[PDB]
RNA sequence: CCCAUGUCCAGGUUGAAGGUGCGGUAAAACGCACUGGAGGACCGAACCCACGUACGUUGAAAAGUGCGGGGAUGAGGUGUG
């Protein structure tokens, strides 16, 4: 949602222009994964919006593959505040 | 054969489901350990049955004994009424 990617964008970022950046664009996508799981348990059959997910989440792991190259404290200290492995 | 009501099955073994944790995953299938302790499951006394063999065969016995044998928490054995 909007007001939901706002409150994330307001969290994770380092500014409130920085709209744009990794910690900012894979905390929005953990959300969305979180709702897709969660779809997809509940509407199993949808293949077509499970690609989207599956999208998703390689875009997720790219962005945190340049994190681990550039920032390996950023990187820590994201997915300390995130919870993924 | 069955009704009701009771009672008996030394000991040991194996280790189903389920559960927990650790991996692995985007999350799961899945895997690795541990727990758990199932079974008309296993070995084997009592208990029950009678596979073979020898002997007995005017028998110790109007159907047995010995040497081994099968089942042994179950569709089990047994008691009383
Ligand atoms: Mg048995
Ligand atoms: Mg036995
Ligand atoms: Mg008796
Ligand atoms: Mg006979």
């Amino acid at each position: 949602s909007q007001e939901r990617k706002n409150e994330i964008i307001k969290e994770y970022a380092r500014h409130e222009g920085d709209t744009g950046s990794p910690e900012v664009q894979i905390a929005v996508l953990t959300e969305d994964i979180n709702q897709l799981n969660e779809h997809a348990r509940t509407h199993k059959k949808d293949h077509h919006s499970y690609r989207g997910l599956m999208k998703k989440i390689g875009h997720r792991r790219n962005l945190l593959a340049y994190l681990r190259k550039t920032d390996i404290q950023r990187y820590r200290e994201l997915i300390q505040r995130l919870g993924l492995r």
